[PDB]
């Protein structure tokens, strides 16, 4: 064990190991914490875990994060139904809702399941989707998701397109690398 | 998403995590592992209701005597005072150690009463402490020499100087000099 | 003094104390390089000061950094003669140069006094540029900089672009500033 | 070659990332400040380094950095001559010299020669010394060079003491490295 002769604690230790980028030596911080510095945490922890996990639920469309069945972007006719949006994370929702530039809906594609790209051809099909908008990081792995979904949906009338790489704001053009500035100089806009 | 935002600032609070972790994490818990997330907040719960001081030296403890005072195999003639429960895991962690510790978080009289009727009752010959190097340390320190003066302790502390296998470059400048002026064999 | 007793050594020491980046730890660490450790690496960095700055001028035509009165890329006849890009500083010119995505010629405008705005007038003319593109860090100041550019060059029939402002590669998609990200969804690529 | 096109402007971007701790990017940086502001600055420190390899040199007694033949430790009068600090490079006196903590003299010990060690042996007995100081890294390589000079100079009645191995001051322990920490442990004292 991760902490020896201590039943509980080394319990509690193995938990937060197990969370997504924290080492042993961070998992022992925080359960110490909690455990003798500030034992009201963790119970406000606690609660809210289990607050959040039994409340909220991916969205049965598109995997937002929601509290309903279906999330406030797919229960809003006002809405372009016709314009699907792919992302890697629900976050990315948020994200792509605080910029403002964008009307359409949103498909989260986190993994390549039969069952959920089955899930995603039926929303092409029964909304009509004429484009698919990739909004997916730069990345090599982003490139094996749009070449696989471009050629899984190769008959269906569809539109894809991918949002732009280029130099955010406020970055001296040394601070970029290479990459994409060189795409940033190829696809440069009028 | 009021739940949402409540579970990414209880990840916040949590010393040495930031936003980006936080956000991270509830996500981690909101959408795969509803399973797991489950046995973390059961896991925090047991371990509030069970850790206590060990009723002889302080430490984390699940029962009424930690494992270590509990251990006969343990050399019981030497004791080692710490001032939080957390350096007798930093110190069992180094295994370079094999007697008692004692937590002195204050110094009451209570908890000195406390560490003498420990010395007594085990006939302790060496005691050790093992304190962050400082000038309220060093009051401790002094403290406990004269309330024991004359026990026939042997009093030790753990080695101050530079670290193993680092350049003087970068060696901090004041621990440089601690360790010029105060050179051993 | 930042090593008492060495005149000599601590005025080299000073000197690269004295260069942007540099502190005092690393400038006593460079100076006991060149000096103890390798004496022909600190002669070579000598004498490519000296040599570099009575070589290195500004060239006459565009401003980049040039041992000659025209740089090599205004004396080549293999660039696109026809599309200038526009940057604030010569050492864009390296950075862009690198990227491998352009083969068109340059113009470093650090100034607007009428004088350095009739020299770029003159070569549009010249060379008969029909795209003008504005490689700037994107900011206020920038897009003031493109409109009054663009007004004072309304009617040589340019094509007026700019480098694309987007996501760059690798970087999550909350981890660019929302103006960035509203424009690389308005502007999205196939 | 790290820039195209300028080859005297290359040579000194190249003579930069040379230099311990500077990479591409810093060198292009160093270069370009060089020859577009500080033109006079650059000349200075190409100066400053010729001057400073035509001037330093070991101290012909300790070894230590020196511009005449005795370095200004060894030529103070007000040094306490009775103590003798071993160490294996020259750059050590800076450091030490820094600490305000030592007012004796220096020998380096960069190899175990019978010259070296016959030069030790007689500024060990021309001074009357009567401790001797070894502030090496502590290693098991410094182990034995500590056993070999003690040795040597067995029937000298010198007083032998290293600079103090331990936990550094002000470090709580669960951030002190375990190796460091079990030595602290073992090698504890009054
Ligand atoms: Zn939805
Ligand atoms: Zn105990
Ligand atoms: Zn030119
Ligand atoms: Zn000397």
């Amino acid at each position: 064990p991760m902490v020896k002769g201590l039943e509980k604690f080394n319990e509690l230790v193995e938990s937060f190991a197990n969370l997504p980028t924290i080492g042993k030596k961070t998992a022992i911080r925080l359960a110490y914490h909690l455990c003798i510095n500030n034992q009201i945490d963790g119970m406000k922890l606690a609660h809210n875990i289990e607050n959040a996990i039994r409340f909220i639920k991916p969205c049965e469309q598109c995997g937002a994060l929601s509290e309903n069945e279906l999330c406030e972007i797919c229960s809003d006719k006002e809405r372009n139904k016709n314009i699907l949006c792919i992302v890697e994370s629900p976050k990315d929702i948020l994200t792509l809702e605080e910029s403002q530039s964008y009307n359409g809906l949103y498909f989260v594609l986190d993994e390549l399941n039969e069952e959920k790209l089955e899930k995603l051809k039926q929303i092409i099909l029964k909304l009509n989707i004429s484009e698919l908008i990739f909004a997916l990081t730069h990345s090599i792995n982003s490139d094996a998701t749009i070449f696989f979904i471009e050629d899984k949906f190769k008959g269906l009338n569809l539109t894809f397109s991918k949002i732009a790489q280029g130099i955010p704001s406020g970055v001296n053009l040394e601070n970029v690398d290479l990459i994409s500035l060189n795409k940033a100089m190829n696809f440069r806009t009028k």
